[PDB]
């Protein structure tokens, strides 16, 4: 079901049971997973948030990010708690008001506070390009065709357990799957298709950790988006999707009518498909109802490699070619011990004032915020090069950065650079041991960015900093309504 | 389950997954549907409705009607909001405390607060008959022989539609059913039979919108009951039931030891039984535990027709047997345009003063009552009759009258009069242009009665006026107790 | 999942659909059943229970008990509403701080307000021995080889009429399993197996009535702990277990891969497994996903009788070898009339005032002790022997006595008494007319105790006492958090 782009959006606890399993959620928009939030390009969105949480084992305070969209101008209603706001507290509403001029693909909104999105607040985003450049690919783009991945917990997500060593109970595919350990007979999710037509499937990682390999028994897959940026025709039989990565692709529908298998392995928890674990059912209309007995390409033949990956558009890659070929050139020293991530030797923990409140409040650097060594400031109008050299456990960890998207300089696996035509996106798997995956980007964008590894498990251990792009503009490009004012002092008077 | 005549009946917020879709709901008695209200003719029922809602995406306020019950000197235990009363509102509390003199059969209630029973405030209620003309009919009639019939729908009532015409996503019977999107093989309800014995089965419309086309495979049904009026019977193998309408029928288990579908087909919204929508299972004890394999009749050959039904008692008709033949005969002018419906040129908009209230507080006429336009008055005494020719989209429409039951001396596509033996009922299908149905029925029993439209879309979009019935006589004939009173000053406080 | 044994427990309500009909419940940390509550022998809990319920239906205070934990010097602890405790109020928590000393085996823990705990309030609790005598025997011993036992009902508690013959709707093995009426094809639970391992399983009555006949086809179960008690090994084919007993048995996986029916026929509610009521399955990893086919022996010749249990360490029994041979031997007359239970003419009826709070005010004796009769005083250091009549309207009725376990000096439907070597348990079953099922313990735990059939309808009705243990002593041996004294101030306030 889709809202808005104008819609009250109400936050509540529910008991669910997708794998056979009941425990209390998060839930935005009643539903698991949340709705579709949608709109077109250049459409004001204006999402009323209304907080009714009352299970406190899961936080009844709440803040709420939309992934992969710039906010330019409302940085304020970008999400990560104490980055740029201070959670709403239950019983009050907050109106996330916002543009997405210039942007247009497949994105998703969670909860950005501790570890809350796992306990169930994440949902598809989808803004809808009348002109699209793709369009004339497929005949069908709709909700029907929206495939959500997302890993499933019987364990309560401030249990945990972090970090960790933490590993998920499930498998949930559009919001049914089945249970990993004495996996019962539940509901698997269908996709229907029609002989004939063609399919933008809008893939969608709502994981707080593992990534999946995704494949459909008998079909080959045309990627032609990558978090929101549009791609050259790439047609692949698996696609590795990392936590929060989204891809669009043509499902040719083009086999006999009959049932298969839609197939997501995680990189960790429950291996294989026995008893139609980490399994949905792709099916034809008019095919006997009935689970399908494909099997799997003994090996799959066009595995998704990011290296591949192009853009439609012309976008070639900011500054110069070559190593360093760059304004600021940051090479960050990702670390793991005693149970906490550092980013250049610094652990994350969230500051008591919002960093966008601290720069609105007469912060001018940098050495002014707090907190200390987990700000970096960015100067205004500059080509930015981050290096990410992989080797922390663990791993492989998928980067993502707010406010921006950003070529894909040097990928996972591959020390041959691409100064030419690499992929932008948003979120990038930094790789193994020996990688040194490396993203460019401008600086068009005043505030602060939340720079992160999105295994949620992974950033309650601390595994962040914080890009305060144009400090020094950071005011005078946003300004923040009455109600984003009122937050801290209703959030600090309730704790 | 069964309660009461004296009980009490909490109203909460819970999410349910009838299809397999969780979303919220707002539920009686904690259960999809409520749990069925019974007790005897002439039984004093005592009903304590606790409103604890609280979410707020659905309404927090409620209020409860009883549908099919006359509420002779209780008009303001009737339910429907600003008609009888203003809502309960949550953390209070209210005691229906009703008889039901001269009535037995089946009937159900259902939230009267704008759309709000769509979100899952609906339940059977039924008065057994100690001395039920019918009973040798069958051998079993309990809460195992009662069949809801429910549309259920992904999206929440107070964000549809509307109207906006609005269609629902699965068909439920007994509360289960499965979606008619990319159905996901969820559980069926089953209906047990044994060999050899009668049973009546109580098929009650709880719909929000569409009619249905019931049928059990390899199986007759023989009507004996028409909405509270007992009939003569009348076999059939499929009955088109409208929203708000009950059948009792006599299944008698006289065929192969087996499994049988049972069918209920919407007008609208998913066609047809592919992967068991629209589907349950009627099982004979003995029978492999398994899916039927059974088929519909490839053409119904005895369906129900309206005119066929007749009361079981000489009932007659009121009045004179010739059209126009009544004291004061109506011909209601019923449209639709610019999203709302309206009758004799008004749409319906709820008064912020109850109907009754502005009654009680020296109300006389309906040029002196609010809504304008909204309100006909009826003499005592009289022999009522009201045309109600189709035409207005979207038909066709099952208009209702509260605090009453009818003669339908004109059915739908049918020109003949009867004003001899019409069936009587409380809501009657106006089927579709050029039909004139119409009713007839006698006015003794003072207050303001509902009229309207039971599709609860076009309800909430205009489609209803109010019979204020006896007004000089209302206030002594419906004395009114404190907690009635304490509604409307709590309510208003609160808004 | 496992938690503790220092964790947080919140109450909730959440509506769930075990056997696809949904209805209310109160969870202990939401799920049901509740989390497994772990630890090792000698332990400190610390266990926080936050009350947040505000279903009234199932009221929203509620009180916890820890099933056969001996709570000496914690008597303030132990749980049972209006003995030991007031209730929390919801929205307030508390803190259940205790000890394990001596204790290991396989417990459980309930709602001990009411008839609450049927409303869903129940889950395992297990103590784990470092240094188990009984680990040689068995390869695997984990949360995924607990088993427990539980009765449904589609009635809420508080409605059920009372007593009044009470009977479930369905048998849940694990949490899941099928409704006994117009059963429905919902998921059963599964327990997965490996050829050649060991399992202790670790069966846990959760029932707040019927008894189990417990079977698995194809397997026999090795019988050693009985409620916390380890025991030789007893080899058994079937297991009667009454409503508050567990035992650990170990399977051996010895049979050929495939699926194998789990059953539980319970003594009253749905006879047989038509349909898999009453079922669960056992997995061999290597099986096809199907349901079993198996079927039960005919005659099974190795069932449980209570008569060879034997301890495993040298428990022996107090006292003298005779009837009476005790310092203080009781015999309880216990009767039912008019929907009420008695033990000696007195029904039990829940005092204003917990019973540990009459002592700490300084109440002396039993005499002055509420409520009157109701109480019966013990010595210290003395063999108290008790006698137990059965005759009591059905029956076969589970006694429990809380801060103790006793030897099972005469077993039900065996007139033989064993002074020598009888197993020793918590709860026991009284059997038939003319038993004389007859228990010894030394009184070594200073508290009022209670003493009750676990038939929890049964409870509700009225059969239970109160044996104050040195109450001179009670006091000085029991010392009170302040949050405890805080707990009668609120509930009475509140109500
Ligand atoms: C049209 O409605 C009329 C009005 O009731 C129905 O008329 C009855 O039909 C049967 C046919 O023998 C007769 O027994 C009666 O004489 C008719 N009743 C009266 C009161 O005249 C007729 O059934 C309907 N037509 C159709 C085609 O269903
Ligand atoms: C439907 O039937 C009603 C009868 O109650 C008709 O009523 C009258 O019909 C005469 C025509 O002979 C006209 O004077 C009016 O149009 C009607 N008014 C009254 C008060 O009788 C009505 O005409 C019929 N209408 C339709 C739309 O079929
Ligand atoms: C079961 O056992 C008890 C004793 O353990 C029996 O109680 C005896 O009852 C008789 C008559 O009631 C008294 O004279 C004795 O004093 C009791 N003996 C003792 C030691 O107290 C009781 O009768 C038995 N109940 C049965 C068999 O129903
Ligand atoms: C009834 O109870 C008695 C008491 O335990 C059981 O008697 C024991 O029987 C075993 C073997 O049959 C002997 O080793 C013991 O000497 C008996 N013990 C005592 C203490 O007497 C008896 O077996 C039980 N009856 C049944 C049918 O099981
Ligand atoms: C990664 O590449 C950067 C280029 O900016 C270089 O400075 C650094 O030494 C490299 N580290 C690793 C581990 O390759
Ligand atoms: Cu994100
Ligand atoms: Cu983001
Ligand atoms: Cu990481
Ligand atoms: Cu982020
Ligand atoms: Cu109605
Ligand atoms: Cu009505
Ligand atoms: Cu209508
Ligand atoms: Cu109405
Ligand atoms: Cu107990
Ligand atoms: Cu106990
Ligand atoms: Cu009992
Ligand atoms: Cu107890």
């Amino acid at each position: 079901v889709q809202i808005g782009p104008v819609t009250d959006l109400h936050i509540v606890n529910a008991d669910i049971v997708p794998d056979g399993f009941v425990r209390p959620a998060v839930n935005a928009g009643g539903t698991f997973p949340g709705p579709v939030i949608a709109g077109n390009v250049g459409d004001n969105f204006q999402i009323v948030t209304f907080n009714q949480l009352i299970e406190c084992s899961m936080l009844v305070d709440t803040s709420i990010h939309w992934h992969g969209e710039f906010q330019k101008g409302t940085n304020w209603a970008d999400g990560p708690a104490f980055i740029t706001q201070c959670p709403i507290i239950v019983g009050n509403s907050f109106s996330y008001n916002f543009n997405v001029p210039g942007m247009a693909g497949t994105y998703w909104y969670h909860s950005h506070l501790t570890t809350q999105y796992c306990d169930g607040l994440r949902g598809p985003f989808v803004v809808y390009d009348p002109n699209d450049p793709d369009a004339n690919l497929y005949d069908v783009d709709d909700d029907t065709t929206i495939i959500t991945l997302a890993d499933w917990y019987h364990v309560l997500a401030k249990e945990m357990g972090a970090g960790g060593a933490i590993t998920a109970d499930s498998t949930l595919i559009d919001g049914l799957g089945r249970t990993h350990v004495n996996v019962a007979a539940v509901p698997l999710s269908v996709i229907t298709v029609e002989v004939g037509k063609r399919y933008r499937m809008r893939l969608v990682s709502i994981s707080c950790d593992p990534n999946y390999d995704f494949s459909i028994d008998g079909h080959d897959m045309t990627i032609i988006e990558t978090d929101g940026v549009d791609s050259q025709e790439l047609t692949v039989d698996e696609i590795q999707i990392f936590a929060a990565q989204r891809y669009s692709f043509v499902l040719n529908a083009n086999q006999p009518v009959g049932n298969y298998w839609i197939r997501a392995n995680p990189n960790s928890g429950g291996e294989g498909f026995d008893g139609g674990i980490n399994s949905a059912i792709l099916r034809y209309d008019g095919a006997t109802t009935a689970d399908p007995v494909t099997v799997a390409s003994t090996v799959h033949t066009k595995c998704l490699i990011e290296t591949d990956l192009h853009p439609l558009s012309r976008n070639g890659v900011p500054g110069n070619p070559h190593q360093g070929g760059a304004d600021c050139n940051l090479n960050l020293s990702l670390g793991f011990a005693c149970g906490n991530f550092v980013i250049n030797g610094v652990s994350f923990t969230p500051p008591t004032v919002p960093v966008l409140l601290q720069i609105c409040s007469g912060a001018n650097t940098a050495a002014d915020l707090l907190p200390s060594g987990s700000v970096i400031s960015l100067p205004s109008n500059s080509t930015i090069e981050i290096a990410l050299p992989a080797g922390a456990a663990g791993g492989p960890h998928p980067f993502h950065l707010h406010g921006h998207d950003f070529a894909v300089s040097e990928s996972a696996s591959n020390s041959t650079s691409n100064y030419d035509d690499p992929i932008w996106r948003d979120v990038v798997s930094i790789g193994g041991v020996g990688d040194n995956v490396t993203i460019r980007f401008c600086t068009d964008n005043p505030g602060p960015w939340f720079l992160h590894c999105h295994i949620d498990w992974h950033l309650d251990a601390g595994f962040a900093i914080v890009f305060a792009e144009d400090i020094p503009n950071t005011a005078s490009a946003n300004p923040v309504p009455e109600a984003w004012s009122n937050l801290c002092p209703s959030y600090d008077s309730a704790h």
